[PDB]
């Protein structure tokens, strides 16, 4: 029973979702007209607050709320500790529409209790292939197709409840008042992801994970060790050679992408993300903003020659607190962002990616099996972890879709 989400439009069972055909909405038609003015009622000691993301000081109050409360794995040993420039990266790309971010403080001391977050993305979200395959086998061509237009929708992140909070039912308040200051712009869907299982997912990947530092993720029991490394007289210097990198990239002339790169990078990116069932469309200036290196939060390296980017490669940075260990305060993760590979092998041009994060500090390396993630993962001995990240749609109806017909990547 879901006293919540069985009230929202969204599908309600694996069974449904499996006999799913088109794409196109699950809701009534509603107009902009049709939402409510006023916001959400809420309990008379709480207040609805909308933090300014680009204010140092807003930006640090979310940062402790999620510093404090976000996501931890299921053993509570690691808590993510997304940073502040990273929230203002992430919260404000080009065109954000600053209501989106929706927090709730308590009225009398202004105490932050909860947030969640949406941005807008323009994301092609129509039929997908093997489904448009069966729509022309049935005469059913013009139905499959309604929806291939790129829509421009919701994505939502960050949901937090502060724990002295849980289980009071404040998540679906914030869910549906974010739902109605995005209806109230005119958007009816949105898309999101989560490790958990929710009514209803059309994909759900695996996570991997690559070790750069395993001294330390042994240390902090992220990682262990094979039984076969028992049979070795010293177990943990095997398991640092069997992980090393190179110092330096090996691909002549990567370098860090610049401010000129942005149309070349856009062109081979979108190239390579049309073919995907489900995937981002950027523009210039979304592309500046999600790739551009910022130092601390997102890293991306082209390969140029004779003058002219034909691949390049991003990871953003998320560190995590390590909760029990008393030696390490944090996880430095790298996480393996968007990419494009027209002149050299995938699995070459990732090898540097790992060789950057490593020279840079990083401890390990993730990223769930979307895009083409899965055509690497041996050779660079990425391994599989216990995480599953489920993708969701709100009010779309969209058929089960394998991860590898993914093209977003959730931050
Ligand atoms: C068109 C525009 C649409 C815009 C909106 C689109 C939809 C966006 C949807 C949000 C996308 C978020 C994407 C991310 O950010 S995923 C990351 C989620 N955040 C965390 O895991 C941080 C740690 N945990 C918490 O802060 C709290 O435990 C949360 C806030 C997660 C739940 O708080 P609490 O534990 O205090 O519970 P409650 O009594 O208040 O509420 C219980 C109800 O909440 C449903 N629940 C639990 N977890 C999730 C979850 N991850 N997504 C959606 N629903 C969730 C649960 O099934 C139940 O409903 P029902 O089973 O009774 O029916
Ligand atoms: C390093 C780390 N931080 N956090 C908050 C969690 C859950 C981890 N572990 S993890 O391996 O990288 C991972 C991550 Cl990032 C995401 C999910 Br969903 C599940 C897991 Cl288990
Ligand atoms: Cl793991």
């Amino acid at each position: 029973a879901h006293a919540f989400w069985s009230t929202q439009p969204v599908p309600q069972t694996e069974d449904e979702t499996e006999k799913i055909v088109f794409a196109g909405p699950m809701d009534e038609p509603k107009t902009v007209a049709d939402i409510p003015e006023e916001p959400y009622p809420i309990a008379s000691t709480f207040e609805w607050w909308t933090p300014n993301m680009e204010a140092a000081d807003d930006i640090h109050a979310i940062y402790e709320l999620l510093r404090d409360n976000y996501v931890e794995d299921d053993d509570s040993m690691f808590r993510f500790n997304y940073s502040e420039e990273f929230l203002q990266w992430a919260l404000c790309p080009p065109n954000y529409i600053p209501d989106w971010h929706v927090a709730v403080r308590r009225k009398a001391d202004k105490k932050l209790l909860a947030f969640i977050a949406g941005v807008p993305v323009t994301l092609r979200m129509g039929t997908p292939k093997y489904m448009k395959v069966k729509a022309q086998e049935k005469g059913e061509g013009e139905e499959a197709a309604k929806y291939d237009e790129p829509r421009h929708i919701c994505e939502i992140n960050f949901l937090c409840v502060h724990k002295q909070l849980r289980e009071k039912r404040l998540a679906p308040i914030l869910i549906k008042e974010a739902t109605r200051r995005v209806n109230r712009t005119n958007v009816w869907q949105a898309v999101y992801t989560a490790g958990v299982l929710l009514p209803t997912p059309y994909a759900s990947g695996q996570y991997f994970h690559r070790s750069l530092n395993p001294e330390k993720l042994v240390e902090i029991r992220f990682s262990g060790i094979p039984a076969q490394y028992q049979k070795f007289q010293n177990p943990m210097a095997m398991l640092k050679r069997n992980y090393q990198l190179p110092s330096a990239p090996k691909n002549s002339g990567l370098r860090e992408m610049k401010p000129s790169d942005v149309p070349q990078v856009r062109r081979i990116l979108m190239n390579y993300l049309d073919s995907f069932d489900v995937g981002p469309v950027f523009s210039d200036a979304e592309i500046s903003h999600y790739l551009l290196p910022r130092d601390g939060v997102v890293f991306t390296y082209v390969v140029e020659n004779d003058k002219k980017v034909t691949d390049f490669f991003s990871f953003y940075r998320i560190p995590s607190t390590v909760i029990g260990n008393s030696n390490y305060n944090l996880l430095n993760a790298a996480y393996v962002h968007y990419y494009a590979a027209t002149s050299i092998p995938l699995h070459q041009l990732i090898l540097d990616l790992l060789i950057v994060a490593h020279s840079r500090g990083f401890d390990v390396c993730n990223m769930v099996e979307i895009l083409d993630n899965r055509s690497f993962v041996e050779q660079l001995k990425f391994g599989a972890g216990d995480g599953h990240l489920r993708y969701y749609f709100y009010n779309w109806a969209y058929p089960k879709i394998k991860p590898s017909q993914v093209a977003l990547v959730m931050l």
